[PDB]
């Protein structure tokens, strides 16, 4: 894969469906439950950045 950024298949807020690269990347991963992880992207229709959890394998 290229290094640097992972990109998932990702719903935009203004129903749209891309995959998006997420700009930064953060995980919860609770004792017992799975490791959620959370990406924040920028939806291509307004602008706006949102945040949106990722798939908990999704390797960050």
């Amino acid at each position: 894969m290229s290094s640097g950024k992972k990109p998932v298949k990702v719903k935009t807020p203004a129903g749209k469906e891309a995959e998006l690269v997420p700009e930064k990347v953060w995980a919860l991963a609770p004792k017992g439950r799975k490791g959620v992880k959370i990406g924040l992207f920028k939806d291509p229709e307004t602008g706006k950045y949102f945040r949106h959890k990722l798939p908990d394998d999704y390797p960050i």
